[PDB]
């Protein structure tokens, strides 16, 4: 049973653009899985503390036939191979945020995982990536992504 996750990319540490490409490549490792398609490369002013580089901000299509959390555990995997440190604190540098936006239509609870991203709709660096890679995507509670980003102030992001 092949699904659709939309996952989301940052990084503002050793190179983003070295990391992106790595992680990219290793997304396309990750077993009953592979990219359909992925965004522009966007540079986008750090949403947290501003004493910390800009982020390379992108989204991702990935078709797979995982579980949900199975595909946590790659995810999570390839954070740690780009040195990703684990922190308490979300909003400083990192050299990698692998995060599940969406994983077809559904809308899951758990200790591990909440999905749809819980932040995702106040984020433009999460929304203009995910807008250009599927336009016409509506979310589980049935709103339209193109909708949202055009009626609310979600400036425009620079291309990276
Ligand atoms: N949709 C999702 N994608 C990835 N991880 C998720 C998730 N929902 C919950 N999590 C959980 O979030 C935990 C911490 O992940 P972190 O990457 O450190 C937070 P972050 O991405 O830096 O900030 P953010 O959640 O505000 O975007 C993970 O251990 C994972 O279990
Ligand atoms: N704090 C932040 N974390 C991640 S993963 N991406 C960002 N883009 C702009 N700010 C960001
Ligand atoms: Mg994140
Ligand atoms: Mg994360």
């Amino acid at each position: 049973h092949m699904t659709v996750a939309y996952i989301a990319i940052g990084s503002n540490l050793a190179s983003p653009l070295e990391q992106v490409n790595a992680a990219l490549k290793a997304l396309g490792d990750i077993p009953e899985s592979h990219i359909l398609t992925v965004s522009s490369f966007y540079r986008t002013p750090p949403l947290g503390p501003q004493d910390q580089p800009d982020y390379l901000n992108a989204a991702v299509a990935l078709e797979t036939s995982l579980a949900p959390e199975e595909l946590l555990n790659h995810t999570q995997r390839i954070e740690l191979q780009q040195g990703r440190v684990r922190k308490a604190e979300r909003w400083g540098p990192r050299t990698l945020d692998l995060d599940i936006m969406l994983f077809g239509n559904e809308v899951i609870n758990t200790e591990r995982l909440t999905v749809p991203h819980y932040d995702m709709k106040n984020r433009g660096f999460m929304l203009w990536p995910l807008f250009e890679i599927a336009p016409e995507l509506v979310f589980p509670d049935g709103e339209m992504l193109r909708q949202i980003l055009h009626t609310r102030a979600f400036d425009k992001l620079n291309k990276w």
